[PDB]
Formats: C-alpha cells, structure tokens, sequence
C-alpha cells in the first residue's frame, strides 16, 4: 500500500501539471465562496475539497490508504457536480479531470 500510495501521488502530481492545467485550474485551491459571490456555497457544500488539500494531506501521510486517497478526489468532483449547474464551464472541466483521474486510478498496481 506504500505502493498504492506512491500511484495515487504520482496522479496528484499528473492532475496538477502543464498538461492538464487548461482544465484543472477551478480545482488548485479551496473554492473561495466569498470572493466568488457564491455565498451560498457552504450551505450547499458541507465538505469541501481541492487538489491543495489533497495534496498537503498527502504530504502529511494523512492518507492510509488508496481508498481515502480516491475518497477525497471523487469528493472534489461531487461538491462541483452538486452545486453548479450541468451546463457550467466548470462542470465540463471537472468532467474532463475526472477522467484524467479514474483512467489512471484504474491502473493501480
Ligand atoms: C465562479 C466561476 C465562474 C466561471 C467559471 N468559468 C470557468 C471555470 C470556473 C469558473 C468559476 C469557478 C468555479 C469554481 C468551482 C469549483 C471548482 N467547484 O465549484 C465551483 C463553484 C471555482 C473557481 N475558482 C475560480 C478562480 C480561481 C479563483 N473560478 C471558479
């Protein structure tokens, strides 16, 4: 499972490089629902995430586990499919990194 582990840093790494940044930026940092005037974002959201946390988590080895790794990104995907509209940009960009992801987290050793 360190293994695991190093497979799903590995995504993280990928998720937060050039290649996919056209699509990934809304998901680099905790959305900021003030400053974006969603000011009903945490009523809605109770859990949010991003690939920062995901990333500082992982660096703390606060992930065990494969499983809580996955958790965590598909948690990301859901907050965004939960509270924008199907037809928001940033739905079909976080359609597009959700792939990225779950092609690459099903290659798992
Ligand atoms: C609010 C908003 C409006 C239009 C957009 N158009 C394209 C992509 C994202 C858009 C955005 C936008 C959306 C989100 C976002 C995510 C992810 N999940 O739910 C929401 C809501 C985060 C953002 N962060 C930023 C800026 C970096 C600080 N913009 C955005």
């Amino acid at each position: 499972l360190s293994e695991q582990l190093k497979h799903c840093n590995g995504i993280l790494k990928e998720l937060l490089s050039k290649k996919h940044a056209a699509y990934a930026w809304p998901f680099y940092k905790p959305v900021d629902a003030s400053a974006l005037g969603l000011h009903d974002y945490h009523d809605i959201i109770k859990h949010p995430m991003d690939l920062s946390t995901v990333k500082r988590k992982m660096e703390n080895r606060d992930y065990r586990d494969a499983q809580e790794f996955a958790a965590d990104v598909r948690l990301m995907f859901s907050n965004c499919y939960k509270y924008n509209p199907p037809d928001h940009d940033v739905v079909a960009m976080a359609r597009k990194l959700q792939d990225v992801f779950e092609f690459r987290y099903a290659k798992m050793p």
